[PDB]
């Protein structure tokens, strides 16, 4: 349709909850949308999300967002931050600007996570504070197009 | 107690080209020598290929509501290059095996990194069709004595 | 004898986002163009695009099946970072022509690097559109001399 | 203090130079938002700025004896230098969030490398002003009930 | 309007020596395919090769007061090594295209970067003579659209 | 026909320290187990540790001089250091397949690189005991269907 | 107009041990000498040596409001080290000169690397005390024309 | 006086936050136990912390005017950080030993590097108080056999 | 044997190699020192010096079973190079102390690496012979307070 | 001569096209300068410019027979590249100063690097023509106080 | 010629200054002695030296019109640089052995590296004149057994 | 006496293993050879070959004592891994020559790297046995001019 805002979630989180609800918390990413979705109709801003596993449902959803007049998207693209380069070029193509963000701290875990192809291209990046981040997105994307 | 064997994308293609060159041996083939050994030890396994990284992504979170116990995997290309894959056997938590049918440490050195053999039991790569067969007597051996 | 041109990711954008920014042209114009000129040469040119990876693994491994002879491709994003890619046209043996409209040399330093490059007959990148028009006018003559 | 903010060399120069450059806003601004958003919870807070790594440094081993719970921390330029900034914050034991005006990502390449980034709860980079709201606003709900 | 077309050292030796090696294609070859072209067009074309970084540095310099609008060159051996030849044609600010006839890419590490293909306005590397041509075909419609 | 099964240093310590550490199993029972399985199909094996590098280069080239087919070797430590190792087994072309009872993997970034593993037919590593049985069961079928 | 010139860390022991390692040329002398050369100009000219890092970008910081049209700077070991140095450089947005009496290329690799030489108009290293010099000279014919 | 200690920052936290976990040995019982065995060899001892480079370059400054024959300096994090530290000891000509309370190798790879291991007489890490009197104790040997 | 003070290969030239330049004390000096020390704490101590990699280790897994509390090893050259050495010590799980005579540090790149450091309680060097005794020393506290 | 003025590959153009582009300040006038200046001091003071690598090294070999005693050399391009050019300085043993118009660190990173810098007297970049006066004013009161 | 001896930029000085201090023999001495050892021979032999790479390479180019058998080359500091030189020896397809006077291995680091070593058949460093003789004699030694 | 020979691990399969692959000759060809040319010029000469590293540091040891003037030394494997042979001939400071029968630069990359080129009088890789002959000429004339 339209909407101002787009979320978009990367592979496996999806998985948020549903190990044993005693290692990663209880906090699901339909949890994360209906507090992303409150937020967003408290501004007046219409937000839509999407999530999936596959990388080109991503690029094909990104596509899609010139076309539905998408202002701005907050993006946790999980794993794909380290080796995506079409998921870069996707959004550098339609020119719609993003906030990267991670539930995790990417800096205090293996190497090879310190390492992104997309936050040179962001306008900035929020890490480790877990849901509260997407909401920092989307705070500061208000903030951005409504005053 | 279920297994389940993951086959990367490109190994459809075994066989095809020319035999004589490069053996006759199929995916088929590999997977009916598989399912034979399985019933022999009474465990239940299942097999799956796929070209697409996200295709094996819904495969292996698939695995976890189904109550598998050990993935069989060779990841092909996606060894070098799917922090994805990764994070899906690390997120559902069932405990795997990296099988590879040729040397990768005898080719070029892009294919020395696996974002996969530093998490898993252990790795068989360079011996042909029978590193999975290995990787099953390992996987029957561990989930039923 | 069939020639397949493959467009990698994003490369279905072209023209549509700021006119201003990029060559005119469309990527269905440079299909038009590409197949007027294989028709020229009585020579049959199927083309295809896809955002995702396993939909350009599958496509290829039909062209073995079908008998294409070259593959004209411009992998975009996926020349940096598709190994699935590479091993996809050396399973199926079939020789290929890398093309890219911009100069990728020009560009970020992780740009420079290829897992496509070196097993490609050549390379053609920053020369626009015309990059598929050269190709396929090398393709034509070494088909049929 | 409940709360110490603690601002890195250059800090102080915000909105000096060229009002009609960066910006009109300036450090002390800053500190003014962020005490008042910390009045309407109830939080005491404190700020602090100096261009000598010394005085950081003394600084952060007078909040352990201050009883400090939480410190928000742009330490600048020596994110990328001070592994001595690092030790402090280790060795007093005091959470921290790190915060940056701009996005270091798209500076140069030395300052891709951070000491104290992995040893953060989180990072907040490239939202202006606004990211040292947003530290305080988690730490404000991570510390009363 | 004038093409000047440079080639660096030791392409004198092509089809020089066993002429099963690297085929029958001579230097001399390469410029009576390209004259004819250019004289199709009625555009003026000058050719250049030498051992000596020195002859090609000055000819390129010669060819700013000759008025030339743009340069095609093949540097071979020079590509890795000559920052005094990026120098000059940056110095005149003549705009250039960089031929290979074989893939570099496919060659020793060494071979992979260039002190040129950044600045050029396209690359074409590993289709031999008809890598010049496709260069000399873009830069016909560059100046005469 | 025969096979050698060679230990490098370090091995000759299984199941020597508190029998909660690497299980109750010792470097004597996998040699038991391996010269068992031989039997089984008739073929003849041999066996040899040591922690001094040149005693297992001379067990090498002595392998030559008694007619071996092929080698198991787990070269412990020696995977990471040895090129006079390497070079003893190509010296004598005798084929070999490597195998760890850990994930080298999964440890200190150093025991990534290997000397032998690129040489080899294949390599195990993490199985435990039973990849000495596995490259055996593979050794068995290649020098006797 | 005022020049500053900056002395950074160690540079104050200059002369002291020994009645030779680089003369008895001190501070003071370089310091007289540079004063003495603007006065014939009417350039004031002001002078700072500091050990600690943070009293030297105070410094820097004071210049803006000082009005100073240019700084002649000496980081010593700074340059290798001090990103905060470069920062306030570029903060403050007076263009540089950086010195070095010795020639820093010809010591230890560690001081090849500089946080400052590419901010800076240009450098002199190598030429001892008389590089303050001309690099004063050209601040005053860069200043008054 | 004849020998100067000197720490780096973080070193007055010793033995505060947690008595348990890095016991409760403080920075003031270290130079207690040194004075004390400095007065048995009736030599002067002096001794110095900071937290700010600058300090701890001014004390080695002044160390050259007191005629202080030998350094045992701890400069915790500046080890890897400071070459303005490296440079004072060098400028001052005092020859030096290097201390570390825990072993620096057993940490991240960051802390393996230092600015002054290389220019010591010795270093000793890992073996907590008694490696100070391990350093006076040999220091000592050196001005009074 | 309560402590086993272990040489690797070179050290028993100590002495003999023109004792003008390098001087006069021997690895049968150092070994009087370090016994007398021992039986002066009422505590027994082997010694043992080889050339042989593999001799070393042998020793080391002879240390386990004669109830060694501590070692005391100079690898000398093969800290640099030997992970057997450092697998050893951790398989036979005995705490030890890496001691060198010269500053290692002071010398050529390569020795800066080491594959037993990081699992050493500490190490000393660059204090000669007294490098010994002051890891002896420590030695003789922690087994006996 | 005295003193030799060297003068790279493209020095040759500096204001000759677009010449408010960098400056309407010839090659020829920076000599007329030059010349000057040494009259001044009664040194004879030859010049010389080349774009082949080959004319300046023969160029400094006779520099030798003519006794000169210092050279003044603005390398340009070869500074990143010759050996042979480094090797010719050294081999006559001749003092020189490398000289840049501009900032070299301000750009492309293969700038940073130099076969000549490490061997100067010392360097001047960024300060336009008047780097080479002071090369020479230092040149000047070196060989006659 | 049946054997081409080359010698590269600068061995031209070879015993020209200070020959008591450097040494003194000369280039002519060198020639003379081959040309004297290859008449022993009944082989012919023919000697070049330049510092213009051009030079050297066209020189290469005419020994393969004049029939050259092997070359005998030192190319000195060309070694390390000079991708043109070697292609020049590919492209003719004359073997080679790489000669240098002095023992480039105890040299700087980039002395390690040679784009010519490994496609000589092999190569003589640091044995003086005699360097030159041995190859000689191993090429009388190829040519005619 | 003198002169010694020593030859690296696996040097004792030489010619052995199929003599249609690196001809018949075998390491005591090569030996009888060399014993034979010193026999001619007056000069003992021993040989020693071993698998065992520390066969060879003894038997260098051992060299010193016996009044040896050089070494000829092919460490075969042992030139990439091992620091205690270095530490071996630099601790006796007998002078060395440094040789391989194949080129070693033709090699893999691991290849290149030595732990003693930078300290023998200078290298012979490539020849085959002549390098032995050559390196004993020029010893020869050393020890006796």
């Amino acid at each position: 349709m339209s909407s101002t805002i787009l979320v978009i979630h990367g592979p496996n989180l999806n998985l948020l909850g549903k190990r044993e609800p005693e290692v990663y918390g209880h906090l699901t990413l339909d949890n994360i949308n209906r507090q992303l979705i409150a937020q967003a109709e408290q501004a007046s801003i219409t937000l839509d999300t999407f999530q999936s596993n596959w990388e080109g449902a991503i690029v094909d959803r990104i596509h899609q967002a010139q076309t539905e007049g998408v202002k701005l998207i907050i993006i946790n693209p999980a794993a794909l931050t380290h080796t995506s380069v079409a998921l870069r070029d996707a959004l550098l193509g339609v020119a719609i600007p993003f906030i990267e963000v991670h539930l995790s701290n990417v800096h205090a875990r293996e190497a090879f996570r310190h390492h992104s192809y997309l936050s040179d291209k962001a306008i900035g990046v929020i890490c480790g504070l877990g849901a509260k981040g997407y909401s920092f997105a989307l705070d500061y994307a208000i903030e951005k197009i409504q005053p």
